[PDB]
């Protein structure tokens, strides 16, 4: 009995992690229907972002009660070659189940951002472009490039991508030091670059294709706006 209980307790902890790391995954974003904007997506998701990530700690925050639930079970001390064994154990089907649950979300993305997928389905677009001429160039919402400053496709796409990886703080870590992160782990698993670097290659072809369809109007229209009403007085006459 008492060993039968101690095995039972233990593994009951382990099916009960597994249990919550699939359950907390689910599907990162989720599209409405029809289009909308790039801020209003960022307001949108925000809301959803927030419920998904809490859901994530409260997972956590049950996964590392269960651990200690292992302790009080086995009644093994933690200083014990063992034990740590054991609990480096744990984290790393935490890691792995963390890396899977940021995949599947990052593979979602793939699905709806991949240009090949969205034109064999009748799959609506999603982002809105505002479009606004300048003198000194074709000026969008976007800028349709990284930027790194004001809001961009990429950086909206950029703070989107880090919300999965923030997945990594909620867990605070299962051994060692309580203030570590997984974030660094997550990011050398080589599943995850793959599904990453896929993501990016999405990008630079739509950005082409873009500048291929967004320089059709400007070769005659760009060339008007430079141009000044003495320079148009003095090709007259």
């Amino acid at each position: 009995d008492q060993l039968f209980e101690t095995v039972n307790k233990m593994k009951d902890s382990l099916q009960k992690i597994h249990k919550s790391l699939a359950n907390f995954n689910v599907k990162i974003i989720e599209r409405k229907n029809r289009p909308m904007s790039p801020d209003d997506y960022d307001q949108f998701l925000k809301a959803i972002f927030s419920n998904k990530l809490t859901i994530v700690k409260d997972n956590g925050n049950q996964i590392q009660k269960l651990v200690k639930e292992v302790l009080d079970a086995v009644k093994a001390d933690k200083k014990q070659n063992s034990w740590k064994n054991y609990n480096d154990y744990v984290n790393v089907i935490v890691i792995e189940g963390i890396s899977t649950a940021i995949q599947t979300a990052l593979l979602h993305l793939n699905e709806q951002i991949n240009p090949v997928f969205i034109k064999r389905n009748d799959i609506s677009p999603l982002f809105d472009i505002r479009l606004e001429l300048g003198q000194s160039g074709i000026q969008f919402d976007p800028e349709i490039g990284e930027s790194s400053n004001q809001l961009t496709v990429r950086n909206t796409i950029r703070n989107w991508i880090n919300d999965f990886f923030n997945i990594a703080g909620t867990i605070q870590r299962l051994d060692t030091t309580m203030p570590g992160d997984f974030l660094q782990e997550i990011r050398s698993f080589f599943e995850i670059k793959q599904c990453l670097a896929m993501i990016t290659q999405n990008l630079e072809w739509i950005e082409n294709e873009c500048n291929q369809f967004r320089a059709r109007f400007d070769t005659y229209s760009y060339l008007w706006t430079e141009d000044e009403q003495i320079s148009f007085n003095r090709f007259l006459d």
